[PDB]
């Protein structure tokens, strides 16, 4: 294993030589440490939070779910109980008989998904224009230096020779420059999977791939038209943990339909940086803080390039592997069995595998599946076999599934059919409102200002007119920011991070407007494009829905609160100063 990992370890070694120990009261136990060296402590052991929303959100001041999301540790003392809690486990390695039906399934989902799609290098000024039309980081900075460019080509030509100098996983600008460097590594071989969008509906059947918030609740009104049994939502507990060596090696397929130039990057990138990995971690200790050296030869890591995709692969083929043992394909025996039978398998592939795929909504880690029948329920052979054991539930508990696609979860979401005042249907997302306002309720970083804070609010206030306007204390909390912040003053930072957002939000154009567009217009499953010209056309969820889904509608303190909201807006107003204003309420 030293062959691969031996040349990064070599210079962290070299680099840090005056503090270089190996510290023996090291926790590891499933990862292979190298040893330590002193750093500074990163982190914080709260999070800060947006006076703006905070002000015009008094209600929720007292809210439980709201005061824990305040809070989340990323000092060296949170880094380490993370790790330990989940990341430090080892996956037992699946039957011979499950390594052969894996195999199969990845080999087909492979031939399906490059079907009219080639696998192609990703580039300079892809990833040049990305980070630019994200920043608007020191990011920017770098993709303009050319010294920058110059150490990535050092990189790859030690990549070409199967060597790995600097591709560190992190869990001065040379530091940074190898941090950038290696995440563009990545994006070189392995970004057409996000980029040309291989995991897009039309091109995996069960992906979702820029679909969208507002799309997915549609898309799980469709799988529920589909005859079998209930809709099955599974929760895997830590998903990236229990990606295996044999998940890798069949993830690593697609390097199959590669150009030669391209095989040997991509290449590069499994064998040396997902294959093997060299990870920097923080510690506390009584003397300080310290950085320490591990390495494994699975699991993935979050925070890469090609997690997404390879993650709705694998998970592609998991659920198809469980499909075939509900229907019977998949005994007990065969997953035992080395020498089992590959052309039943296929004969199931090559005759139901697309069909079968069209019964799930998969992103990443999160799935539904319609099965043919409910026999799926109780198939936890393979499944648990693959390692994929599910969240909270005893190993061979059957799963319990809905009947009702609005009571399915997916993507933190459920998803509601309301009946416009028109009579017009449309399918909106919703998840607990205590998870919204206490997300709002936090600004991300320190040393911010209030223009900057205020533009954040903004950012989150139109997020929830345009996604969750069908929720009472949303769109009137939306609506007194809006009247809180100047109308010329642009959203700023992000209100999420999610591939599922595509922030319309972001923009002092009208939400009436943008609602119309993406509700309306935009919308495939709204035949009737008569716009809606009035907010108080634009629905929202009954009473009792929005009550079950936490709102605060028929509370004193919520009556209270509504009644002095012009109060708490006027506040905000006089201390952001003299500038315009709307009142929206
Ligand atoms: C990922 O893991 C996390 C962990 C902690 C925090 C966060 S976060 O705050 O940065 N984001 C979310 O909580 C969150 C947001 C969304 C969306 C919101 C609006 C959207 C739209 C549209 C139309 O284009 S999409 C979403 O949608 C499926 C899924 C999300 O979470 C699973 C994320
Ligand atoms: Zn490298
Ligand atoms: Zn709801």
């Amino acid at each position: 294993n030293m062959d691969v990992i031996g040349e990064r370890i070599k210079r962290i070694k070299e680099e840090h030589n005056s503090t270089w120990h190996y510290d023996d009261e090291n926790p590891y136990k499933t990862w292979a440490y190298h040893g330590s060296y002193e750093v500074k402590a990163t982190g914080s052991a709260s999070s800060m939070i947006n006076g703006v929303v905070k002000l015009l959100t008094k209600p929720w001041d007292v809210v439980p779910m709201v005061t824990q999301m305040a809070m989340t540790d990323t000092t060296p003392f949170g880094q380490q109980r993370v790790f330990k809690e989940k990341v430090d486990t080892r996956t037992p390695r699946p039957l011979p008989g499950t390594r052969k039906v894996m195999e199969i399934t990845a080999e087909w989902l492979w031939r399906t998904l490059g079907r009219n799609k080639r696998p192609r290098l990703c580039t300079r000024e892809e990833f040049t224009k990305k980070v630019r039309t994200n920043a608007a980081d020191s990011a920017k900075a770098a993709v303009e230096d050319e010294e920058f460019w110059k150490l990535v080509d050092r990189e790859r030509e030690l990549h070409k020779l199967g060597k790995c100098g600097s591709c560190v996983y992190n869990m001065s600008r040379a530091i940074w420059y190898m941090w950038l460097g290696v995440r563009y590594l990545e994006f070189e071989a392995l970004g057409f999977l996000n980029e040309d969008h291989w995991f897009s509906r039309e091109n995996s059947y069960s992906g979702v791939e820029g679909e969208g918030l507002h799309k997915l609740g549609y898309i799980l009104r469709d799988i529920s038209k589909i005859p079998g049994g209930a809709m099955y939502a599974d929760d895997t507990a830590g998903w990236d943990t229990r990606i295996t060596e044999d998940d890798l090696h069949n993830e690593e397929k697609i390097i199959q339909q590669m150009d030669p130039e391209h095989r040997q990057l991509a290449n590069a990138i499994f064998k040396l940086t997902y294959q093997n990995k060299v990870v920097k971690v923080q510690r506390p200790t009584p003397t300080g803080t310290v950085m320490d050296i591990i390495s494994r030869k699975d699991q993935r890591g979050s925070g890469q390039v090609g997690t997404y995709g390879l993650n709705t692969f694998t998970n592609m083929e998991a659920q198809l592997v469980r499909q075939m043992e509900g229907e019977g394909v998949l005994t007990k025996a065969d997953l035992e069995n080395p020498h089992l039978l590959e052309k039943k398998i296929t004969q199931w592939l090559e005759t139901k595998g697309v069909e079968r795929l069209k019964r799930m909504a998969i992103s990443g880690d999160d799935c539904v599946v319609k099965p043919i029948d409910d026999r799926f329920a109780n198939a936890l052979l393979a499944l648990n076999d693959m390692g994929k054991v599910r969240k909270d539930i005893p190993q061979w508990q059957p799963s319990k599934g809905w009947h009702d696609w609005q009571q399915v979860p997916f993507c933190s979401h459920h998803f509601h059919e309301l009946i416009m005042k028109d009579g017009r249907k449309l399918v909106v997302p919703c998840r607990p409102q205590d998870e919204l306002i206490g997300r709002a309720r936090i600004s991300q970083g320190a040393g911010w200002s209030l223009r900057e804070t205020a533009c954040l609010g903004k950012a989150y206030a139109q997020m929830w007119s345009l996604m969750y306007f069908h929720r009472r204390d949303l769109r009137l909390a939306s609506n007194a920011i809006c009247s809180a912040v100047p109308v010329h003053w642009v959203p700023t930072s992000r209100t999420t991070w999610s591939i599922h957002a595509h922030h319309q939000w972001m923009t002092t154009e009208d939400m009436l407007t943008v609602w119309n567009r993406v509700w309306i217009e935009e919308n495939p499953w709204m035949e009737d494009k008569t716009p809606v010209t009035t907010w108080e056309n634009v629905p929202y969820l009954g009473k009792r829905e929005d009550q079950w889904c936490g709102s605060l509608i028929g509370l004193t303190s919520r009556a209270t609160w509504a009644q002095n909201i012009p109060t708490a807006i006027q506040q905000v107003r006089s201390l952001i100063g003299n500038e315009e204003f709307l009142d929206y309420m």
